[PDB]
């Protein structure tokens, strides 16, 4: 697990004593209660797991929402991924982000310094303050100045969401400081960026997309340190947004194939913006690749965002004009999705000329880029 | 039409499937739903954020917005209760939880929780990890402790684990303009109804009971319109959603709900009169002089399938008892299939002594589907083991 | 064990574990599995595929040969019916078309099965599709239609659709050296045990009934250690394997058997002495019922009449085809043991395209009773009669 | 789902109607029976199912033995990618291959002439005929010679298992001329293999190695014309060798990251072989890749990703590179995410001398999604171990 290539540790990766067990995968234990042998051993497994800590090996799992052997072994290979100390799965990424201000508003620590972009779920929990929460919107360069005394988070997100802006992770580390520095690394995933390896405290992953990797899959895990670790797992077991086995079991299954999927979508992606760039209906493409953001933090993307010449118009009319790829709202699929991010908030429009909001968000899938290619043109074609 | 409980079990929430042409609920794992229109789906999407519940022929948009297997489960639980909608969630915490972060959103932190309480619930409200401020009073403290800051008054019939009934048209005649919280997981729907009491809100723990099995996680509460919305609206950005799979299963559950429960409840009433004619044993715990308001046929219309059994040896005979059973299992839960035994004084004393205080003799036991002989048996065997 | 038929329900299968720290049994899709040695692996494949169960501590090498999950639901249903072992397939038909291929390989094609039978069974046996040669014959003719070549007895009682019942003492007796197969898929565990009576093979269609919610398609037969390897060898080359999802829910379904009998013919007891009393039907099929016991099989053999009742409707075809049509609550399907209560014409299936027709026969309607209360089903059922 | 790529083909094969549904996935329908609109019509379409046609739109599929939706989804998938007119899917390779042989034997043709080497349970069904089968084994040269007038099918493998032969189909199909040609496509997959392309009538695939990909879905499909297709569909229907709804998903599932799993696994194969023969323990290294026919290019665009090694210090030093690695797991199987190993000769074979037998030196290896530095440091490190 040490020595092993990315590739190798993706495939072999949370499958630990199963070849000795006998069996080749790992088995789905849906039990929501687990015996246990002696009063004493179980009531010394249910204070060590519902003070935060991992279940030591010979022991009773006790309950689902102290502790679920199925999700244990999804948490234990995204860690090694992203060569974090621990890692701590629930429902979905906004389960584990809303765990992470919970836990630190129980540490006396409610404001958080966000550097926008974010995602939109992200962003919209920050400013309702539903967790008792405090937030300063700052830019990159505005992080040191706006850190209060009473700071217990730096949530960052690179690429951005949608228009896949990088934010240098070396530069927002040394600005915290003192601060732990959560890196929500949904789109680039542990195959092309580790926010451990900067100096990030936390890493968020929004499962559903790339780590299940089929479109089936809800999840949602953060790669931390033990500390943070513990703190994730007390708001867990009392919260209680669990991963249900089955999706425990089909996030780490899609783990192993995560190193080919990324590989084959992201050369997909980087044609596919080339072939788009020629094009008299978008005036520019989005897609990574100035302070030389690559290869120092990031190993390409799947992922390409496109503003059209046309506006809102040419775009709500290039999404409704695919057919092979979905129009729908996610990303990491087997298939090509399509979204409009402008249609969220600006909704009943009724087909007036706008000028700006010609965005479109595009997940690239696992199909061929001479179909990918011949359906967008079709698409953009028709106005 | 007037359905009776025992049908309305099998088909609720099983609408449109004989149209369809299916006999079970599918299974959707879809994370993201695909749209017919922009403008269409831009509306789905503002409609499921803000709380409201899917209309027919809208595309789900996202599974944190809507999931049509979960949607079914709410339908027939809602049906069950007689509230108007439902809110499913991962567990009865994440249900309990989205509760209190709503109270505390509509500027009302602070919560009237009626002890006792079940041991996560008292000490999610203890910790007030939600920011909320809780005032713990008795039956007859309540309309005195309810502040100008009161948004839930959380109360629990019958007790963990003492299985002391309380009197639901009291608590909602003291509360007021207060809505109420009932945690009826002990109870279920084919036993009491806090809906019909005047409780606002009802919670349900689906892992008990509502599954049946020991296999589906889930958590549910059964509420009007508004507090459904809000409820909703946490549950879409908290994201403490119910797995397609479990919600299958805790459907699928409700279905053989009113035999598991007569069953389990005739075999609960036979065993607690067997265990009370033993030496062991200095008082029996079991609704059904145990009745002291009238509360049975009232409120309950049945004694429930849970027993509590205070032991004479103190917390030495009670830590033995529960270790020389082997039929019955030993575990944290109930409403399973198998009947469970847990010792709830184990929780927080570890001693090293000969220790009898109050509460260290006590036992809980979650009856299942088993003969009364094979269960009074085993207990009486492990009680001799002294 | 000295448990009752209610707990050995709950319990069956689930041998530790209690001390492995689990509650239910865990779901291994596991299509391979790996060997600790070469020499090991290699001996627990000889085991497994000479038709063997699986030892303990020993390797499962691949699924065909072995399947945990599938393993736990073959012990539990194997207790419920006092049998040696038992053997689980796809579905019932996966495990009647594995008791025939034995038969045929064994030097035995020859089959004495007793009419009615199962449309499915008494096909399989017309067409000859597994080199079988079957013999229809009576209760009384059974002891003469036996060949020198027979290999199985197959009999099913109560009949499909009719509900007749079969003296399984008098069918065994009669087969004398020829192994019995008798299916229990209408009566269950719970009501009749053939191999009390006498019976080598007891075949259950697990979609109805131990599954009890249908959505777990299955088949088993509890039958011994002989019958159980030859069954066993058969599954290991032609591979109509029960998929681990489908037998953790058909053992899961064997803990609520119990309690969902008892409700089911409860309300099927009274729901065909309420359908008596009306004016559309001429005659009630129900084994409880006064006239439809006629050797006393009710304590002998039967400890209940069923879940299942069968209607002689005087206007028909035409009658039986408006009842089932106007059934809202009453689900028209084919099949059995669900949830909910199902309705179906057994003579719709041959003779499907009567237009608009008064014929004279074919006015039998087969309802399978589900866990709904007595009131309802009855109201539904009387508002379809009423519909004509 | 005509001028699509194959890569294309698998992501979105047998996903027709799902984007209109508004669903992302295909449902997972358990339902065993299947509700009907009218007696009428529910009868013909019972008739319709029974006799081997495939389920006619708006129709219900009456029973999950005649027809189940998620089946059908990938059937329809694996079809578009073989280029053959329907296909029919069963629970495991073997209850494929059975209903095909039990097909022949009604058609009045149990006769079959297979060529060796076929897969282990393919042999041996053949030899024991279980199913009223009366096999001729004859080589590759000997097909026409082989064929009597009571032939019904010729079954060939290419390549074969555990030796990795290619067999050339065109001479199959051509020898074989009025008799149909099923073509075990185990290890090839549509992705490096097409027999339809080369005439064979019938093409089996044991959806368990490389269709599921993951080691965790059991399946069997031959994608066939309709009328072998339909044959296929009575067999189903009356022998009940079903895959379930869950097999049947993960299944088509697999077909998705089938393109990208076996262009990875292939390319990992073709160095992983050319490292090993460069090893003093290995006398020959078996790997399509490493060709006197011109088989490559013409039937298969491919190496594949199977490798077959000849140690020379046969029985005793193969037994002792199986139980010397322990990244590389010792199991009987193929296809899987990880890299498999086995000994095929000690099935057979069980003894107590070193017994250097032709074959007992033989040992075959399924590459997985692993890099080739670890498997190679790691088969080096076992052999090194003898
Ligand atoms: C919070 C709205 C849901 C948006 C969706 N998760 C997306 O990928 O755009
Ligand atoms: C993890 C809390 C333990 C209490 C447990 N949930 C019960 O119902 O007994
Ligand atoms: C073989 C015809 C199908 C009959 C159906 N399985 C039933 O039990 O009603
Ligand atoms: C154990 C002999 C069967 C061979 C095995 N199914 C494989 O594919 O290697």
């Amino acid at each position: 697990m040490n020595s092993m290539h990315p590739e190798t540790l993706m495939v072999h990766g949370g499958m630990d004593g199963l070849t000795e067990a006998g069996v080749h995968v790992p088995a789905i234990d849906l039990s929501t209660t687990n015996p246990v042998n002696d009063v004493a051993t179980g009531g010394d497994s249910y204070e060590w797991l519902a003070t935060g800590h991992a279940l030591k090996d010979g022991d009773s799992a006790v309950y689902q929402r102290l502790w679920q052997p199925g999700v244990a072994r999804f948490e234990t290979a995204l860690a090694e991924l992203e060569h974090a100390d621990e890692a701590v799965a629930f429902a979905t990424g906004m389960a584990a982000m809303t765990a992470a201000l919970l836990a630190a508003v129980n540490a006396g620590t409610p404001h958080i310094v966000a550097v926008r972009p974010l995602y939109g779920g992200s962003d919209h929990l920050l400013e309702t303050g539903l967790l008792g929460t405090t937030v300063t919107w700052a830019k990159e360069a505005e992080i040191a100045s706006a850190i209060q005394d009473d700071t217990g988070l730096v949530i960052v997100e690179t690429p951005a969401n949608p228009s896949l802006d990088l934010v240098d992770l070396d530069s927002v580390v040394a600005a915290a400081g003192t601060v732990p520095v959560l890196v929500d690394n949904t789109f680039c995933t542990p195959v092309l960026q580790q926010p451990i390896r900067h100096g990030a405290a936390l890493v968020l992953h929004s499962a559903t997309k790339y780590l299940g990797g089929h479109g089936d899959a809800m999840g949602g895990i953060i790669a931390t340190n033990s500390d943070w670790a513990m703190r994730l797992r007390q708001v867990r077991a009392i919260t209680g947004a669990l991963l249900h086995p089955m999706g425990a079991y089909l996030l780490h299954r899609g783990l192993r194939t995560l190193a080919v999927r990324m590989r084959a979508a992201q050369t997909t992606a980087g044609e596919l913006a080339e072939r788009l760039a020629a094009h008299p209906a978008i005036t520019a493409v989005h897609y990574p690749g100035p302070r030389g953001l690559l290869g120092r933090q990031m190993s390409g993307g799947a992922m390409i965002a496109l503003e059209l010449a046309g506006g809102f118009d040419a775009a709500r009319s290039f999404v409704e004009h695919c057919s092979l790829v979905v129009h729908a709202v996610s990303l990491g699929g087997a298939d090509t999705l399509i979204q409009h991010p402008a249609s969220l908030t600006h909704r009943p429009v009724a087909a007036t000329a706008k000028p700006g909001d010609g965005l479109i968000r595009l997940s690239v899938g696992l199909e061929h880029v001479d179909d990918l290619e011949d359906d967008l043109i079709a698409a953009l074609d028709a106005s």
